[PDB]
């Protein structure tokens, strides 16, 4: 779909089976979303955006499904404010900017 | 023009009769700047990020160009690491995402 940013870019994904609004997000290198529980293997990663760091942990090759397209990538989980699709994710669902 | 998401969708703005690149993000509810030194009025302002907050300047009707497309609106300036072209501006270049 065609979504124009009068307000926030929110979208609902799907990801270990459940359902989230994350925001859809051309300012972030990688995808973070809120604490939750994952399976698989984990390293702990930390990134520095405005305001500091946070410590998250990094799951690799994480199916993924954003507004109904489905994607296989890094996800890192921390305490972030909101939920994040980054790049990494966008790139994969064929997300562009066009203006 | 059409912008991928393959690396940051950086990009070549006007402000204040400099020329910078800044980085087009939907995640962002507003545009915040590096520290810069705008003329006229402002109010403090703190934005939050991924890691806490930064206090910045609000500067009212300020006039930006991006990619040859003029827009008006509030732009912040603070000790951002990088330029951010956030919603507010984005809606006013016909900006949309598309997948
Ligand atoms: C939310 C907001 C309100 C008012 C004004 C502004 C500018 C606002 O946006 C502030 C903001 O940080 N938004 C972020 C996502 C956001 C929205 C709401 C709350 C918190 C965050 C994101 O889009 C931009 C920001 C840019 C950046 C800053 C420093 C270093 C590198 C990149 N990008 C990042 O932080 C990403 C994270 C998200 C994986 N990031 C950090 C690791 C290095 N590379 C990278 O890409």
């Amino acid at each position: 779909p065609q979504i124009t940013l009068w307000k926030r870019p929110l979208v609902t994904i799907k990801i270990g089976g459940q359902l989230k609004e994350a925001l859809l997000d051309t300012g972030a290198d990688d995808t973070v979303l809120e604490e939750m529980n994952l399976p698989g293997r984990w390293k702990p990663k930390m990134i520095g955006g405005i305001g500091g760091f946070i410590k998250v942990r990094q799951y690799d090759q994480i199916l993924i499904e954003i507004c109904g397209h489905k994607a296989i990538g890094t996800v890192l989980v921390g305490p972030t404010p909101v939920n994040i699709i980054g790049r990494n994710l966008l790139t994969q669902i064929g997300c562009t900017l066009n203006f």
